[PDB]
């Protein structure tokens, strides 16, 4: 399957793709202000995410930190990132379908549009202003809005003992983005697409 990811931010972005215990295609990428960047991504893929990362720097052998969803200090991801990281979810080919959604239950730090491409379903998208109106208790120095589970750690925001109920905080994820998971428990917002649609990745959709 292919994704396009777009930068249309103003600023540039470090896109990641993973499935967690693996890269998808390279991995990572800069993304300049308009830059374009397609990859692929095998079928079959269960639990992957795409995310923009802001404020890196690298060395020349592709190693530092980013302000917001750094991954183990790689350009080229292996690993999830660390939050706040806005997420495009995705898996492909479960039983003749693909399921996406855009979550921030680890957060948010650029908005985005993720589409797909192809025939037959529609897109979700998470662009309001989240950080320029997050709540001062789970705001991100380096930038961008964290989740209450990364800001506090307990079961009720984690959702540890799988019962927990909505909350202050995912209340106003869910009030700025109603087509994003605020919480694990969230009633779901996935989208379900043809098995092997294509997709494009947006950030800064309504730059």
């Amino acid at each position: 399957a292919t994704f396009e990811i777009v930068n249309r931010c103003s600023y540039t972005v470090w896109a990641a793709a993973s499935k967690g215990d693996a890269a998808l295609d390279a991995g990572g990428r800069q993304l300049n202000s308009g830059e374009s960047w397609t990859i692929n991504v095998e079928p079959g893929t269960k639990g992957g995410k795409i995310w923009a990362r802001t404020d890196c720097y690298f060395d020349d052998s592709g190693r530092g930190i980013c302000r917001t969803g750094d991954c183990g200090g790689l350009l080229q991801c292996k690993r999830f990132g660390r939050p706040p990281t806005t997420l495009a979810e995705f898996s492909l080919n479960q039983y003749g379908k693909d399921y996406i959604d855009i979550s921030n239950i680890k957060g948010f730090n650029v908005p985005m549009d993720f589409s797909p491409t192809t025939r037959g379903c529609r897109g979700v998208r998470c662009a309001a202003d989240i950080v320029g109106q997050c709540p001062a208790k789970l705001k991100a120095p380096g930038g961008g809005c964290n989740d209450a589970c990364t800001v506090f750690q307990t079961s009720e925001y984690c959702c540890t003992t799988g019962k927990c109920g909505p909350t202050e905080y995912s209340r106003f994820f869910k009030r700025l983005c109603p087509d994003a998971f605020s919480y694990v428990l969230d009633k779901p917002t996935t989208v379900t697409c043809p098995g092997s649609s294509n997709y494009r990745v947006t950030f800064c959709p309504t730059a």
